DNA sequence: TTTTTT
């Protein structure tokens, strides 16, 4: 099944269920011919985990590069994931004969570019082979999987989940993975289960990936950091079904408005969360709500987000970011989206000399579009006016409250806004006109 | 994802 390698560079698919071995067994396959392959995965959790398992099972001990941990073993294979692949500068010069962009049903930012990147630098690197790997493609729809019995949950439980509830005795011994919409969520959830004697955790991104034990007794209660690639032995896997999202809307009020929504899990979402349980052995999904949106497509606020992280992670000039997403939506079978980055990268290329103390402390407070709340925030400084409001997205701007007056310069709408407003301001006035012509 | 001196 697995592509064979060309004479001359080509990108070919791969797709198979959830827990085949899209992720270890091909790659294994791929260096005992004798290639030099790399593997891209938006996980860092699975990432590490490549290396533990294929050390044990494959008898092999490939390299690791994360941003949490590097390990260099000179193997003829090497696991990374896109964001560390994106931080290291792309493709290395004749360093490897296949490249997998595994899991590329991922529409986070991070993945996207890291593919472009790979569409657009591997040739040169002198890779002969790209694989695009995912258990879920594009106009795929949710199909039954050997291992896992799908059970609906019921309003029968001692634990309230999403509307309906969750017995204890059907987690209570064993691993099992739940999954929240939210981080706020997942912590109130797993104190709820603690206080019960259950020994339950949660993880997120931002917690470190160790507070998953490897063996005995645990739930685990994420958010879609654990969505993909990951393989935690669980007997099963409870899913609230919903997930949070993001969607531009070009308002004119005076430019656009990114609103961050709750809304149904799509289909990509069910197959990837559901198949976190059977792999290897039979498991159990239990849901809240059946069926699931369409997926092959994602909103225009993702290429919005993909020029932001270009900008503040990997020093990625708007007309850099371009290149690569060009590469990306250029490629068939990928997700699909508008063709917005003329748009996009004309917005960015207008937003400079930003505060480098403010885009620091948006990036760590782990906010959405950190730059552009940065940029906002600096030009209000400049101004010496306040934040559109002071929620905790703008407590960068505290230090200087007392000085800040008169209303706020408008770039855009990232949330509320309670003070005064006023559009006049040049970045304003050209955003205005980016979304004209 | 990516990400901390003296
Ligand atoms: N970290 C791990 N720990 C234990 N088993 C694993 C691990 N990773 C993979 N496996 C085993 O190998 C199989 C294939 O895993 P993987 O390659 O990640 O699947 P996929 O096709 O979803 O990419 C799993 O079903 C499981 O039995
Ligand atoms: F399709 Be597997 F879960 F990466
Ligand atoms: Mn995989």
């Amino acid at each position: 099944s697995p592509p064979a390698v060309p004479q001359t560079f080509q990108v070919a698919h791969l797709h198979a269920p959830t827990g085949s071995g899209k992720s270890t067994k091909v790659p294994a396959a791929y260096a005992a011919q004798g290639y030099k392959v790399l593997v891209l995965n938006p996980s860092v959790a699975a990432t590490l985990g490549f290396g533990a398992y294929m050390s044990k099972a494959h008898g092999i001990d490939p390299n690791i590069r994360t941003g949490v941990r590097t390990i260099t073993t000179g193997a003829p294979i090497t696991y990374s994931t896109y964001g560390k692949f994106l931080a290291d500068g792309g493709c290395s010069g004749g360093a490897y004969d296949i490249i997998i962009c595994d899991e590329c049903h991922s529409t986070d930012s991070t993945t996207i570019l890291g593919i472009g990147t790979v569409l657009d630098q591997a040739e040169t690197a002198g890779a002969r082979l790209v694989v695009l790997a995912t258990a879920t493609p594009p106009g795929s729809v949710t199909v039954p999987h050997p291992n896992i019995e799908e059970v609906a949950l019921s309003s029968t439980g001692e634990i309230p989940f999403y509307g309906k509830a969750i017995p204890i005795e059907t987690i209570k011994g064993g691993r099992h993975l739940i999954f929240c919409h939210s981080k706020k969520k997942c912590d109130e959830l797993a104190a709820k289960l603690s206080g019960l004697g259950l020994n339950a955790v949660a993880y997120y991104r931002g917690l470190d990936v160790s507070v998953i034990p490897t063996s005995g007794d645990v739930i685990v209660v994420a958010t879609d950091a654990l969505m993909t690639g990951f393989t935690g032995d669980f007997d099963s896997v409870i899913d609230c079904n919903t997930c949070v999202t993001q969607t531009v809307d070009f308002s004119l009020d005076p430019t656009f408005t990114i609103e961050t929504t709750t809304v149904p899990q799509d289909a990509v979402s069910r197959s990837q969360r559901r198949g976190r349980t059977g792999r290897g052995r039979m498991g159990i999904y239990r849901f809240v709500t059946p069926g699931e949106r369409p997926s092959g497509m994602f909103d225009s606020s993702v290429l919005c987000e993909c020029y932001d992280a270009g900008c503040a992670w990997y020093e990625l000039t708007p007309a850099e970011t371009s290149v690569r997403l060009r590469a990306y939506l250029n490629t068939p079978g990928l997700p699909v989206c508008q063709d917005h980055l003329e748009f996009w990268e004309s917005v960015f290329t207008g937003l400079t000399h930003i505060d480098a103390h403010f885009l620091s402390q948006t990036k760590q407070a782990g906010d959405n579009f950190p730059y552009l709340v940065a940029y906002q925030a600096t030009v209000c400084a400049r101004a010496q006016a306040p934040p559109p409001s002071w929620d905790q997205m703008w407590k960068c701007l505290i230090r200087l409250k007392p000085t800040l007056h008169g209303p706020t310069p408008l770039l855009y709408r990232l949330g509320a806004v309670q003070n005064e407003v006023t559009t006049t301001h040049p970045i304003t006035k050209y955003i205005m006109a980016c979304m004209s012509a």
